[PDB]
């Protein structure tokens, strides 16, 4: 005789609806286990605020139509089935906004008792409201709908194959190399009802992922260290001295740099920047701010009491001639050094600011460790 | 027997004709009511006047074939169906740009009288006329038109399925973290004439936008005020000093690799200008003025009836070795007579320049301002 | 009985094949008329050479067997058919360079008399030569040729639905906001031969537009005359004088700042560079020559006449008290050796000021040009 | 009579089915031979982890049915035979990311005994575990798993055509002319299971490369050596110079220009930065301290005991109007004259400037001859 | 009766298969003269070392069963049929590496006989090994090779439809208005076994091209050249002035942003760069090194080997009462560098070396150019 397999194939699949769903009495469901594997986190845009991830989907559900008895075809269980010549529910992602380059699957298993078994990947694109204030320790729950988007509960009710633990739990396949680490898969089901007699089901996976900072960090904000400490220096060096201002403006030209290209690093979005940027602006005020009062001071002791209130507040005849012209400085002196003091301690103001500023910046590094240590 | 949902999929779909449109009387119509929920805002590319957005797409008709008994087939009333195996529609967004990627619905839902439900998304790009003029503020107009490119008026009325109200106030979908915020959708029908035996149907959601400025506002707007900072201390550097020339001619080419980025980075409009980069330009104007101003009165100490005529017009608008060596002590304050010919000049321009600097600024600031209210009462 | 609609699709497209030229007599062609509307400008790759455009294909042509008597199928004389189930022609463009994704109109219609309408969008990715000469103000003549790749003349022949003066004139549908306005749109028809033999049917379609420089102006040709004012102003300074030189190096990295973006803003045809960088580098070749002749009379300064009859017939056309007073005198007379090279280099910085003046003279002249040239359009 | 090609194809596509895997007696798999060739590598991105390759893939296999007497069909052995009309194998990367533009290769040969050949191109987007800490001299283990998505052991047993030192001499085509290298195509054989009833058959190949570092060379290392010996004579500077602090401030210019030349020229992977930066980062920290030693020194110099008594135990463990006038000038000279012998200490502690930069370059230039003494160990 | 134009594909595609060769003894091939127009070409990446064109490509077979009496079909000679309704060769390139966006030609024309024509526009792209040392003035001479993938020479043996000269003088097509131009376009014949009984045929299109370069030239050439003329002129100043340290230093700002435009304009390439940046990275070297050398004289104008110095001039030239004291206190004021006067020759001297070297530089620069402007118009 023929072969089981070609038989049983020939057997079942004429006389076969693909448009009908594979229920007897309609007035019940076919329900869908999945589970949800993830493999990798291939990119995350926080300007376009959108997710781009890649996973293994597999899918579970009961077919009325295709059974039989093993006996008769050689006792065979397990079958390979085309995709593309059975019914196949329409489940699909709310959050969906792309269509994922992704491959297809042709074939697919069926079991002697209406089971049907889905395995393939899915490449997908989905929006996810990013928070990105604590930028190289930010952590994110994006989250990946699943539903029908047409079919209701009355006929579509969305289930998984497997315990939700044993989906948190799941890492065997993920790659940890990437710049973004993978700490949970948390799935949750929910019903949902655009009107009354609308109702439609749901599962939901809180995907939750969390940065790596460490070239960010040691690339942008060790380079803005080292740029306040010479900052610091900076105001440490004598005041008003032409080397000083040569130090000043030769950090601004640095800090120009830097700000300029690190906003090309630094993604930012509708909050507006983070906070590393934030720091990065107020040090460069204040360093134009001492660049400005230092060529002030300069500029006046090339030859008022208010401001000097307001801050103490805020706490042989010819030679004789060109004797008093040895004596020229001091009879411009007293000015002089009046105008340096006060000019002076305001670098002394701007100084204590300054590292102010940076310790806040390393108090705020600090705690954005630790809440990226929450692991 | 056999189950009815089968049965009845026999019944339906045997002996049915996909291309026909599902009417008896041909002189009759078939209407096509809609529904739109605006999903989010995924890109506005203002140098090509384009948008993209993401949103579900509703419609409903009837079809004269797609009827059966629901008693003869276990009362049931209700069928989902493929898409593929009925007639559809051609509905057609007007300002369609290309083609956007949008994944397929197979099934449909058919009810035991015609009826027929379509629900799916749709990732669409269609041109918009944007006004970058308020760039960071502003609030566009933008349009989604929907009809059938081939079919007339006649064979095919749209229709809106629900309410304009409960159209127009449908926020429950919708994601705010995105760069853009939508103020509402206002829908509008209409009729449309190429010219006559051409009436064809058309709607018009409205679909208006905000921006959100910050992370233009803050990452943009003070480079651009420290560069305005840097100017005025370079107006108050000595004018004597050449150290002064070389410090405003950096803040020149920082002026003009400003402009280089600030084309390169935002999205330079195709008509007018937002007036941010006016107010740059003109303070790099102001730059250059007092750059050459200071640099003429330099080359002056090192004419003032041109000068005195001048000011005067302005006046009338506001409406032995021992003495030899001493000799020498004055030799190093004696060219002070042709200095001071110009150095009230330098000074004055200095302040003056300075001055319309700081109200080239607060100009600046007024328009910001105005921008903001704008913005805000949208 | 059965709608009529349904009995005449019946009727119709069974027995029919759509692969066959929908003709009775071979010998006849099936002609195509057609009409282009233009309703966007989306992008145009001045380096890479390619235009975008979204256009509403119209296309009107024969079939003799979509044929039928309105009475018997109740006085029905249209009705819509698929477009995948009926022979099509294989109208394609030339310029072609890419597929562009562009949704497909499923359906037709069709007439009692054979008639048939395929109205459809199309998005086009297509090859058009570009002078980049006037950059700013610069104009195209970019065609759009439609043809069959495969069928002649003798089995296809082209044809307009409208007057060409009516296309010219269709402006209706367009998006007016982006850079590129549009001017008209020349048709003209023409016959064509890969070789004798085989004569094949075109029907080209000028498209002409043109370019809003406004933002354009603002970002280059503004900061071009501010760069050109401060070195003019810059040259007025004393020559000795190194603060003189720092300014001309300073402003030439601003040139070739500048330059760097033109070489950037501009990744235009290597074929043909505009004249605003020409000028431009002029430009910064006179801030360089300026440069040069200063370092070389800065350095004869302190310390020949060669030089001197060469410019001619350029022109041709109590000790320790005595110490003191030496000393005060030295310091004073240190000038004479510096004169005698300031005099010629004075000439120096007025002749190249006078050079560099004519050059941006000349820059704004050609600009107006450009601008008239521009408005005559 | 009918042509033998002609009537071999009707006799044997007729009453076949492509999803029946091609067997009588099901409880045998089905085995695949498979052959792999490198032709290039075409994209490297160091910062998404992905490789982008493409290869000329084999493949091999059998079917029961498809099998005949060449006899009787005029002594015909081979057959081309459309891959959309048989049975095919779901066999696929399971690193694939994307999915690669190839096109698809319709035919198919055929034999007499059932054999299948079907060779096809495979542009192909995986990911991998890139190491960038040698950034110049960097080499990768990249691995390419086959593997049926679906189909068990028990169904597909995946093998080899040659053998694997076939495979790993074969360099036969290859585009040498890449940024990468092609070293070997190691393969390997493996049973996977995530548990029990999905034992899964799979074969690898190790695709190995290699960097040509020369441009990266010269654009990172040339500048780097500069500004380090910039530095060497920046040292050699003796303390209280006014140039030595100038030049200082030069040194820290270029360092920050290269720093962001390096964060610019290579993307990195931030799981971990390659030793190049660091090298640089140190020694600019170097730069900056000995700044600020200088600045100290200069403030000392100018015008604390304790610091005096511990270095020196630091050091044990390092083991008459007319007199008037001419006093107006001597000033000139005292105010030279005035020193401080802090200086002493200041300037014995450059000698630890010396000693430790010289290290640190020595450990840059030590760690880069080894990157390419292994290198060229591959 | 009906229409002999219906008839006679109702009487072909009947019984007629797609996947069947179209012979009636297997044991010959299936020849397929080919032919190859260049429309244009549309990028060129040296990076990636891809190129990618526009072809007009064309096909001649033979089918054995697409034959008719055009007597009984009113003297009908020729027809149009779908091409996706029977065989076709698997004919595609080797140098291919992803799939080009080309449309689809549905139709095609077939003759009385059995000859088919299938015309039809290629959007390609190849890899293609690109020589970027005369980046300027380069001239890359890519392969575009044609076989099946699958058949052999006894299944299908490629041929050519036009001679090879009347291939190379087709030129007509290419628009010449893009930045790449076209040189010619030789084909050639091939057979290929990588193992045994596997005689693969083939043919090649060796697709030859030339850089239009006159943009390049004023764009980064000549301002390159101006470059290397201030630092010159920079170099002829003495070691003493801290202004020729000012000069130096921004000309090193020039260069700087210099670094951003060469990454952008001149295509880096990982494997090799032009002999261009190569100069230049000379032309900086030198400065820089120059800039050490005058504040090393600078040092050595401030008061602190000598006869080292004297040495190494030699190797040089083989190479080639209060009164009384102030107004000697005056003299030895105009006299102190008394000793840096000796300092000052070599830095001097040492200036007109680095000046030597690096015009050395600047003129091999221009020699090179010259001579790679030469070659390009030469071919």
């Amino acid at each position: 005789t023929q072969p089981a397999l070609l038989r049983l194939s020939d057997h079942l699949l004429a006389n076969y609806k693909k448009g009908v769903r594979p229920v007897r009495d309609w007035r019940k469901p076919t329900t869908v286990s999945i589970d949800v594997i993830m493999y990798a986190i291939l990119n995350v845009d926080e300007k376009n605020q959108v997710l781009t991830t890649y996973i293994w989907y597999r899918q579970y559900w009961t077919d009325e139509f295709l059974q039989w008895t093993p006996e008769d075809f050689d006792n065979v269980t397990k079958l390979s089935i085309p995709t593309d010549s059975i019914w196949v529910p329409d489940i699909l992602i709310n959050e969906f906004v792309d269509v994922g380059k992704s491959p297809n699957i042709p074939y697919v298993y069926v079991h002697h008792r209406g089971e049907v078994q889905n395995y393939k990947p899915l490449q997908l694109v989905t929006a996810c409201s990013l928070d990105i204030y604590n930028f190289p320790f930010d952590v994110q729950n994006c989250s990946l709908t699943f539903t029908s988007w047409l079919h209701t509960i009355q006929d579509i009710n969305i289930t998984l194959w497997r315990s939700p633990e044993e989906v948190r739990s799941d890492k065997s396949i993920f790659i940890n190399q990437g710049e973004w680490e993978l700490l949970e898969v948390f799935p949750q089901f929910k019903e949902f009802s655009i009107d009354i007699s609308n109702s439609y089901a749901e599962m939901k996976f809180y995907v939750i992922i969390r940065r790596r900072p460490l070239f960010y960090a040691v690339s942008l904000l060790l380079p803005s260290i080292f740029l306040m400490v010479v900052d610091i220096v900076g105001f440490c060096l004598p005041p008003d001295s032409g080397e000083r201002v040569s130090f000043k403006i030769t950090l601004l030209l640095g800090y120009s740099v830097f700000l300029i290209i690190v906003s090309d690093t630094l993604p930012a979005t509708a909050i507006g920047t983070p906070l590393i940027g934030v720091y990065f602006v107020v040090c460069m005020a204040l360093l134009v701010i001492s660049l400005a009062e230092t060529i002030f001071i300069v500029r006046l002791v090339h030859k008022v009491p208010d401001w000097l209130r307001h801050l103490v507040l805020d706490r042989l005849q010819e030679l004789s001639s060109i004797r008093h012209f040895l004596e020229k400085r001091d009879e411009m002196r007293e000015v002089a050094r009046d105008w340096l003091r006060v000019g002076y301690v305001l670098d002394r103001l701007l100084f204590r600011i300054y590292l102010l500023a940076v310790l806040a910046y390393s108090i705020t590094l600090v705690t954005l460790w630790s809440i990226w240590h929450s692991s």
